[PDB]
């Protein structure tokens, strides 16, 4: 019947309760979350480039380094435009399909969101 939750960092009265996914203090009329008040970057497994930017499933990318292709005759050059990518589960994973050779996987650390 009693809350095992922390007090209120504003009242310390301890008359705090849990209303769903956080703690609400009915005293000072302010809800707060113990750890989430600090907040962190979650949903961050989205594929990020060496530019420090985040891509979108369908966005246009461009390798910013000289990358070879092992099974294909193609060599990936700084400016290799591959659009409409697929964001895979791992942040180190850009799935892309390339007219001609086929589908390929790209190292996030070697690619970049074009900006278009
Ligand atoms: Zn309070």
């Amino acid at each position: 019947m009693v809350s095992t939750l922390p007090p209120c960092p504003q009242c310390n009265s301890e008359y705090t309760y849990e209303d769903g996914a956080l703690l609400v203090c009915p005293e000072c009329a302010h809800e707060w979350s113990p750890n989430e008040a600090a907040t962190a970057s979650d949903d961050g497994k989205v594929i990020k480039d060496s530019v420090g930017n985040v891509l979108q499933d369908g966005d246009t990318i461009t390798v910013i380094k000289d990358l070879k292709v092992k099974g294909s005759s193609l060599v990936v050059k700084v400016g290799t435009k591959v659009k409409n990518i697929r964001l895979v589960d791992g942040d180190h994973d850009i799935d892309c399909k390339i007219d001609g050779i086929g589908a390929m996987k790209l190292k996030s650390e070697f690619v970049r969101k074009v900006g278009s």
